[PDB]
């Protein structure tokens, strides 16, 4: 029993952290076979943050102007190439700890793991959710850019996130491993203002499953609601409408613990309209929505 | 910016994580050196967990019995003993993937990393501290046994906790590397109520310094306290009492947010006194008491 925000174990992410200098910044990368991934404003000159041409920047610099350091041991850069807003550095040695990889781009709503790391150097793991303005809520101070996000299936890790930027208003933006930025955000220090952080409704639905099987029922409540009334209480809350795809993905939570997905959204909705009344739910004073159905059987059947 | 509940990387004590099977019971172990750590509850059937005698139990196995399997390799078994609530297997190969190590006996209010596992097999990390009473709010199912808590200074783990039992509660016990529980917890199905889960005061303050860090700033206030008066107020809460030792700890985020502690204080004793009138600090409604300090800190200033 209990219910945690768990991170994926980041071994496999470790043995792939890598720093990359170019010129006076250092910035981490990721190393997959005998390619470095990393932003590619690790060329740039925070006077080049305001308006960079990088293809130009780029014009004036060589394979070996790129340092890049895995632990103590120095990489022999062969190649460099742009793709989007990420640098691939081809070295002469492919990455003897490289997991079974793929390259992912998640939807809004999409959890993964995040390691921290400062200069190539891991310094912690957290779980975090692409929110539906396409921005995330990390922990990413100076030198944490070309950090990544990641989930595990089994023995593949699915890279899906890397670092490049924090917003005025604390909150991070980034790219997938093809280096397109999620959302509307630009690798260019500028007016960048976030949309409505709106609630991921099913995320909330797949965490109220989990506290039931965790023993946190105090919520349950006679009521049932239909996807259009439970809709118009969604608008009213910025959360995001619920479809019959989130419904369907529901499907085994509801089989698991008999409370069908109409009866638990007028749970939600109660909650919503109610607050919680100074009670707390799976040690947590507002409605989670940071855990995907998928979390919740992983975490709820143990699976590894 | 932004404030995460981090977990170290968890590589480290990946690499440690063992299958021990007794008869019919698997559960996880840790190897390091040539020394494999496991609960000894691994001997019970459920039958014995009643009333178990482990010195008796024990007598009946063999070093053959103690089927120890690292992924897919077996390891043999050369030798055997209990130490406390803990088996130490000795096997014929040294661990190649030892970290740096030590065993530490935490105290009440430190936090650490889990790596739950299930067959030896890592599942996901996630944050924890020793609560007051001795248990900690995890996330274990059948087969987790065994499990670790640790913290890591540079290149050195720090293993605190193995995990032995959940209480009908839902919360959890254990023991440190040398098999002594925490709390006054036996590895029995026996009534085990835990205690008054009091709030650990000092992470209370660290966390709300990490707030103003980060931009969170709506709960400073004009008022200051004493240590005598605001711990009349903890007594009340049932938070632990703050003491100068508290206090001194405290110093660098208070040197670095220019917020006198007593001030801080006074924060904390408002929102004790009148509830965060449905707002949110880094986004909790409630007040977060497993960062430490030296958590803190650590997040605060990028370590590795
Ligand atoms: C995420 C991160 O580490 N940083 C620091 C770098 N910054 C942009 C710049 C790159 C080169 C220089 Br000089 S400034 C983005 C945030
Ligand atoms: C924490 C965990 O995995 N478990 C399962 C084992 N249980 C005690 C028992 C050991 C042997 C048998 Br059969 S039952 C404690 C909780």
């Amino acid at each position: 029993s209990g219910f945690r925000k768990m991170a994926f174990p980041s071994g496999k992410v470790e043995g792939c952290m890598v720093q990359v200098t170019c010129g006076t910044t250092t910035l981490n990368g990721l190393w997959l076979d005998d390619v470095v991934y990393c932003p590619r404003h690790v060329i740039c000159t925070s006077e080049d943050m305001l308006n960079p041409n990088y293809e130009d920047l780029l014009i004036r610099k060589s394979n070996h102007n790129f340092l890049v350091q895995a632990g103590n041991v120095q990489l022999r850069v062969i190649g460099h190439s742009m793709q989007n807003c990420v640098l691939k550095l081809k070295v002469d040695t492919a990455n003897p700890k490289t997991p079974k990889y793929k390259f992912v781009r998640i939807q809004p709503g999409q959890t993964f793991s995040v390691l921290a790391c400062y200069n190539g150097s891991p310094s912690g793991v957290y779980q975090c959710a692409m929110r539906p303005n396409f921005t995330i809520k990390g922990s990413f101070l100076n030198g944490s850019c070309g950090s990544v996000g990641f989930n595990i299936d089994y023995d593949c890790v699915s890279f899906c996130y890397m670092h490049h930027m924090e917003l005025p208003t604390g909150v991070h933006a980034g790219t997938d491993l093809e280096g397109n930025f999620y959302g509307p955000f630009v690798d260019r220090q500028t007016a960048q203002a976030a949309g409505t952080d709106t609630t991921i409704t099913v995320n909330v639905l797949a965490w109220l499953y989990a506290a039931v099987i965790n023993g946190d029922r105090w919520f349950l409540n006679r009521f049932t609601t239909t996807l259009n009334d439970f809709n118009l209480v969604a608008m009213k809350y910025n959360y995001e409408p619920l479809t019959q795809d989130h419904v369907d993905i529901l499907g085994p939570l509801s089989a698991q613990t008999g409370i069908a997905v109409l009866d638990m959204c007028a749970s939600l909705k109660e909650l919503l309209q109610n607050g919680m009344n100074g009670r707390t739910i799976l040690g947590s004073a507002l409605l989670e929505d940071e855990f995907t159905p998928f979390d919740v059987v992983r975490q709820c059947s143990g699976v590894t």
